[PDB]
């Protein structure tokens, strides 16, 4: 589009992402990923985006190709986070005290 960036997109600062960390994995590097997770982390996530910005692979790639520590957190994090958006459908338990306002 038009040069600057200043208005919508996300969805496209995502997938330029994304490739940059893909292809950081495929090189094996990953040098300047914070960087990148830190925008993720700070980039409106979504389910539909999670499949075309397909960062939830990226960012595992990563988590994997890494064992750091703020690189792998943050890592972690944008799973967590994205484990919320996407949260795929799947069985699961857990539940502690299933009672509000007991006294």
């Amino acid at each position: 589009g038009s040069s600057g960036s200043s208005g919508m997109g996300l969805e496209e600062e995502l997938l330029r992402i994304a490739k940059k960390l893909e292809k950081m994995v495929s090189r094996k590097k990953t040098e300047g990923a914070l960087d990148l997770l830190k925008k993720l982390n700070s980039c409106q996530m979504s389910i539909q985006l999670l499949q075309t910005t397909r960062i939830g692979v990226a960012v595992n790639g990563v988590r994997k190709h890494c064992s750091d520590k703020e690189v792998v957190s943050l890592a972690k994090v944008l799973i967590k986070n994205w484990k919320r958006l996407l949260d795929s459908p799947r069985t699961t338990k857990g539940e502690r005290e299933s009672g509000p306002s007991s006294g």
